């Protein structure tokens, strides 16, 4: 009876209450994780952007525009976050505001 | 409010091109900064032949 009814709604309880509260710390991580995946993403995009002085356009679908012959040391050198934007700075500009 | 007359340094940094004063630096603090009397010097420094 009495005792037995009450234990049935304490088990109720608990479970109700975790399962609701295990469905949203779940629903908050995934959030979370997609949010720092592609805020890293923009960080990247941004290290790449802020890096490139001048010398890149925006393409307009996650694409830059380079105004000088960029050989393989070069494409390289911008993934390696050396690349001077001076060297080349000039005729980048020669070219980005030809007349 | 820094149209033409800002660069992007690479951290967090600006490159102004006009020689700025402390009432030029100041301005730009109390965001009252006219881009317009320095933009023409701004911008034969920056893009400079």
């Amino acid at each position: 009876g009495r005792i037995q009814d009450l234990e049935k709604y304490v088990e109720d309880t608990k479970i109700d209450l975790w399962s609701y509260n295990a469905e949203l710390l779940v629903a908050l991580e995934n959030q979370h994780t997609i949010d720092l995946t592609d805020s890293e993403m923009n960080k990247l995009f941004e290290k790449t952007k802020k890096q490139l002085r001048e010398n890149a356009e925006d393409m307009g679908n996650g694409c830059f525009k380079i105004y000088h012959k960029c050989d393989n040391a070069c494409i390289g050198s911008i993934r390696n976050g050396t690349y001077d934007h001076d060297v080349y700075r000039d005729e980048a500009l020669n070219n980005r505001f030809q007349i």
